[PDB]
């Protein structure tokens, strides 16, 4: 389909120039006033702030230079920075600006006021299939983009899909993705979203986003992801034993689409296959949609967020306020050189 061809190859230009040439140090923390966390991890944290001078909100990534060393995560926050100063895609939240000093690693990316997937879809409790279709069609865009840059994403989970105000996805967290030609051997990813060949622990590629798909679309239209349970071990043994449940309201399309996602013979997966992304774009559950009109953002979205503007942050959720601190000796310079 030449129109694809052209498309992804000027995409792939513009990515592979940024790539090579990664921006870096353009802008500083006191540029910024802080305003309110909005999510924590082991080793960093999300902060709103509102730039000083232009007063526009971003969402500013704050990773803490000795915590990441200590969890084994260096490259992958090199990964994290590189890739998203590189990749543009409507359903990709923009990095906007990145920067370290002497104890922490900073990327300030577009401020998505809607809030999670994760808290819209336990709010409500499932979607329907026209509402998770939608939801799905853009990350099966995403992923079409991102592979065609020898990019694996390697996160996906509501939790990593904001909705913006005209009630699409936003992509965020590149914590895991990873630029790979052929296979990679990391253990990464969420448990109830990784594919057996991950917790195998196989030499694996782009079909294990493929996978994550799956498992997403299922949560989203039955409300439950489809292997759970308390322990991961146990969550691990239902993923490799070939066996899923449908609930009998999916409709007899989407356990078609499913089951060829959730395959665990990963050179049986669609998305992996000779047809590529086109097994999935032309499958009957994706009848409906009209590709295009997904990635120029004509369709009326099932759902806008309910925000007062652009930093309100209702949709997020509370969490102890603690201070950024900045030593007076510089940590780790050699090892995010880089950055
Ligand atoms: O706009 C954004 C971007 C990344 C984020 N991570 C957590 C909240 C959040 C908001």
């Amino acid at each position: 389909q030449e129109s694809v061809k052209e498309f992804l190859a000027k995409a792939k230009e513009e990515f592979l120039k940024k790539w090579e040439s990664p921006s870096q140090n353009t802008a500083q923390l006191d540029h910024f006033d802080r305003i309110k966390t909005l999510g924590t991890g082991s080793f960093g944290r999300v902060m709103l702030v509102k730039h000083k001078e232009t007063g526009n909100h971003y969402a500013m990534k704050i990773l803490d230079k000795q915590k990441v060393v200590k969890l084994k995560q260096i490259e992958h926050t090199l990964n994290e920075k590189r890739i998203l100063q590189a990749v543009n895609f409507p359903f990709l939240v923009k990095l906007e600006f990145s920067f370290k000093d002497n104890s922490n690693l900073y990327m300030v990316m577009e401020y998505v006021p809607g809030g999670e997937m994760f808290s819209h879809l336990r709010r409500i409790g499932r979607f329907s299939e026209p509402h998770a279709r939608f939801y799905a069609a853009q990350i099966v865009l995403t992923f079409e983009y991102l592979h065609s840059l020898d990019l694996i994403y390697r996160d996906l989970k509501p939790e990593n899909l904001l909705i913006d105000q005209q009630g699409y996805i936003q992509v965020t967290d590149f914590g895991f993705a990873k630029r790979v030609k052929g296979r990679t051997w990391t253990l990464c990813g969420t448990p109830e979203y990784l594919a057996p060949e991950i917790i195998l622990s196989k030499g694996y590629n782009k079909a294990v986003d493929w996978w994550a798909l799956g498992v997403l679309i299922y949560e989203m239209a039955a409300g439950y992801p489809p292997f759970f349970a308390d322990q991961p071990i146990q969550i691990y043994e239902k993923i490799v034993s070939g066996k899923v449940r449908f609930p009998s309201h999916f409709s007899s399309d989407l356990k078609d689409l499913l089951r060829n996602l959730l395959q665990v013979d990963l050179t049986k997966r669609f998305g992996n296959l000779k047809n590529g992304v086109n097994d999935i774009k032309n499958h009957k559950w994706f009848a409906t949609t009209d590709w295009i009109a997904i990635y120029q953002r004509k369709v009326e979205a099932p759902f806008i967020p309910k925000f007062k503007g652009p930093g309100d942050t209702s949709n997020f959720d509370d969490y102890e306020e603690e201070e950024i601190r900045v030593s007076i000796n510089e940590k780790c310079g050699k090892e995010f050189t880089e950055f």
